């Protein structure tokens, strides 16, 4: 139940200084209205740019993925739902790999990815925002936990 901007402001806290990231977007999502003009003000509101790939079908995944990398720059990888294509294990794997060989962090919809490899995802709760986190690859990237959620988290 975590919104876009509240987990754009969150990646900027395990992530200080971070300038560009990567979102692959599943273009036959639900909510696409809802949630992309919402990218854009997460975007304005942290100063974190937010690059979006769409992607139709899963032959789109690859390539789409790359021009983040060779068009953008981008620091990381973040996929902010998993209803359709980007629910598909073919998808989730082909991108936690590459995302971890390019040396860059995937922040996740659920919990499935980061038991792939992922970094972090995220829920609510009535008392608040949960980070949940794969602690083994948090330390290899070098995403520390900030002190203030550390009782919060979940690993």
């Amino acid at each position: 139940e975590v919104t876009p901007i509240q987990q754009l402001f969150l990646i900027k806290e395990l992530k200080p200084g971070i300038a560009r990231i990567g979102v692959i977007w599943d273009k036959n999502a639900a909510n696409r209205d809802e949630v992309l003009p919402q990218l854009q003000r997460a975007s304005a509101a942290t100063g974190i740019k937010v690059v979006v790939a769409e992607v139709a079908s899963l032959q789109e995944v690859a390539p789409q993925f790359r021009t983040l990398l060779r068009d953008h720059q981008v620091e990381a990888l973040w996929v902010l739902e998993e209803s359709g294509l980007l629910g598909q294990a073919a998808a989730r794997s082909f991108l936690i790999k590459n995302a971890t060989q390019a040396g860059m962090p995937v922040f996740a919809p659920s919990e499935t990815w980061l038991k792939e490899g992922a970094c972090v995802t995220w829920r609510k709760d009535a008392e608040g925002i949960r980070l949940v986190v794969n602690k083994a690859v948090a330390e290899a990237m070098g995403i520390t936990i900030p002190a203030k959620y550390q009782d919060r988290t979940a690993f």
